[PDB]
């Protein structure tokens, strides 16, 4: 009943009898006789089809999709971390982080500088990912807490992305919630290969508790038996030097994910600067472009997230293919009324790209001809 | 401005100059020319005032003292713990107790049988002792919420006793809290002298976080720092051989405490069974009848805590000495509307001697004739 991880060569196999001519020939709505990682694939690899002309198909395939897009808006509650990501600054070796950790007055200011400041309705909770059980419980308890917090302030949407999950942090996590709650789990599994995956997060068995490939990968399997609904699992690109590999792996999770009656976001951030152990792969914008149109395309009710780990002009080129926007900065409660938002290197994750206001990137997008849902320009008569 | 221990051998000296029979002779209220730790340790040592005699002048002493008791029943809100202690069965070491942790639900729960079953208006809440500072924090976030939850719930004063605090930690629970609210931190010093502790707790530098001597005993002067009010420090009676010591060193710290301006409670726990790593020294009725009068006695406007460690025919014979009486069981979320509270050898702290319901053991000392504050027994037209 758990995700399995398809066999790779299994899908070439299929792969290779997809006719991908006929697929972008395919109305909206109407889905492939092969299965999506096998689509996905096939569409990856015919280079007779361009990125850019992908590009357009995966948008058109996504245009009748509504809300056409929605927000949330990062806040990390702490940047504490027992584990050790070679490619995360909050990696438990790190000593040159300056550590922080919100209470209750900055959990509520900063949403209430969320909310009224920059006018957004949706919020993401963060925290690193605590080895022994008590710890693990506990960060479940103040997350719960934050998300019923922000939740009764009128927030519409909350994500959360805490580290993997076991049935029991889940429960306690889950006596602040309804069932039926816009709320949303994220884990990304960073890399599917489990060579990958172990070089940079790790060797088990040895107090590293992302170490655990398959604690990890099963977590939404037991927020959907738990009785939940809302899930965002994800690839880091830039780790494993196989795009073909994440996608298929990607849209093979995202699949299973569907068929159990999940909604799946899908995320696919790309690297960027931080305090590292171990380097990683530049990937270019045509292979990233490429990589989120046949996502999108085969995935087509699944909203790819982009974020401002983006540059401004990637953005521009980049958010038709997404179905959720996503500004903010990974330092901890770095919001302030008028002022543009903390990316301390002393404090933060990593760096981002795109340090503008919320509330001016979105009014741009919305100015542009696209509604933001989850977003109210606090502006005129909604002005305070 | 600090706490510091008292040299026993100057308080010693000044000991032998007190006239013990003068000192009886005092009027309620006078207060001796020598210090309360010289006075307690002369009482102490002369031996031809017997300790019945020693207990009915400690009773009359504090008659005057209104309300004659009030309550308060602990709520154990977790057993996990990063701390050694030899003489406890949280100790991290001891592989055999059933770990648990109790969330929003049913720490909600506990306190809502307590309130409208058992009747009672006073609640505890104790935790392990953490190591590393994110653990620390999240559990002071944790029963900062228990605090404030209990203090909306009606509860009229509420205990806690979750392990040293440094000035952050102190922050980050003081943000669900009021300056003026009625909460007392617990931090029992066990033995003041330095080498039982160490014997005990542990030594320092090695990830055990009650090793820290220092840390511990300076706590309550870090909450007087923050601008709060109550306090408890205590003696565990049956850890250091030479009770003269601890006695003379609890009076002159519950001294310093009321110079800074505090209300401290005193509490003088005697050993219970649990499983240890290392025994201890058993100390008899009459011995530990002695020390609680002359603390008592010297110590007038500083109430004594009596528990359910103590069985009902001790208590029978103690309870004119103590100013809080404070009945419950030291296991997680014990309590059950009807019945009996648990004390499961399997994950309890240690075993109590009185397993009683607080309103049956409370409801009888008002029946004798004592009335006990922030209790109201569930009976007649106030019953539901
Ligand atoms: N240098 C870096 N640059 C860009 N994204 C990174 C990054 N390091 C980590 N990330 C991504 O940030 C995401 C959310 S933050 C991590 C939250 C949680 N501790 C966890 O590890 O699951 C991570 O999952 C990772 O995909
Ligand atoms: N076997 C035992 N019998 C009786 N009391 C004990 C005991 N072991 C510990 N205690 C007492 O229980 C008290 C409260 S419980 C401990 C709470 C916190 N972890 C701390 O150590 O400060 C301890 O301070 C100790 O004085
Ligand atoms: N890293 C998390 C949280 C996040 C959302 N938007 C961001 C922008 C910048 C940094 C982090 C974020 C994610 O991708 O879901
Ligand atoms: N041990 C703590 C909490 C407590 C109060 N009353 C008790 C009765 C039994 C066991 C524990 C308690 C104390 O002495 O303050
Ligand atoms: S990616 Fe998450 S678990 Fe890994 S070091 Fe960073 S914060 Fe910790
Ligand atoms: S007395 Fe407190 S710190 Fe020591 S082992 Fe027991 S619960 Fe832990
Ligand atoms: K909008
Ligand atoms: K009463």
């Amino acid at each position: 009943g758990d995700f399995v991880l398809p066999e790779l060569e299994d899908v070439r196999a299929e792969a290779a009898t997809v006719d991908t001519r006929a697929v972008l020939a395919l109305a909206e709505g109407e889905e492939p006789a092969e299965s999506r990682a096998a689509v996905a694939l096939a569409l990856w690899e015919d280079r007779s089809i361009g990125t850019a002309e992908l590009q357009a198909a995966a948008e058109a395939r996504c245009g009748a999709r509504r809300p056409r897009l929605h927000t949330f808006v990062p806040l990390y509650t702490t940047n504490y971390c027992d584990s050790e990501c070679k490619m995360c600054s909050m990696r438990k070796g790190n000593h040159r982080l300056d550590r922080k950790f919100s209470g209750r007055k900055e959990i509520t200011e900063q949403l209430e500088i969320l909310y009224h400041h920059e006018g957004v309705r949706g919020v993401g909770f963060l925290t690193g990912e605590y080895e022994d059980k008590h710890t693990r419980l506990a960060s479940a308890f103040r997350i719960g807490w934050a998300i019923r917090t922000a939740l009764d302030l009128g927030f519409e949407r909350v994500y959360f992305n805490i580290g993997s999950m076991e049935q029991d942090e889940i429960d306690v996590l889950g006596e602040w919630i309804g069932r039926e709650d816009p709320v949303t789990m994220c884990v990304f599994q960073e890399s599917y290969d489990r060579e990958t995956y172990r070089r940079f997060m790790g060797k088990t068995s040895v107090g590293v508790p992302k170490a655990d490939f398959d604690r990890r990968v099963v977590s939404f399997d037991r927020w959907l038996d738990a009785g939940y609904r809302y899930v965002n699992p994800g690839v880091l690109v830039g780790l494993h030097d196989d795009l073909s590999a994440e996608l298929v792996s990607l849209v093979a999770h995202g699949d299973h994910l569907r068929s159990r009656g999940a909604t799946a976001d899908l995320s696919v951030p790309r690297m960027r600067p931080a305090m590292k152990s171990r380097d990683t792969t530049r990937v270019g914008d045509d292979d990233y472009l490429r990589l989120m149109s046949v996502v999108a395309f085969t995935c087509p009710e699944q909203r790819l997230v982009l974020t401002t780990r983006e540059p401004q002009e990637f953005q521009d080129v980049a958010l038709g293919l997404a179905g959720v926007i996503s500004p903010g900065s990974p330092d901890v409660a770095p919001y302030r009324a008028g002022c543009e938002a903390r990316n301390d290197e002393k404090s933060s994750q990593f760096l981002v790209a795109d340090l503008r206001r919320p509330r001016h990137i979105l009014g741009r997008i919305e100015a542009s001809g696209t509604p933001v849902d989850h977003f109210v320009n606090p502006a005129g008569e909604a002005s305070r």
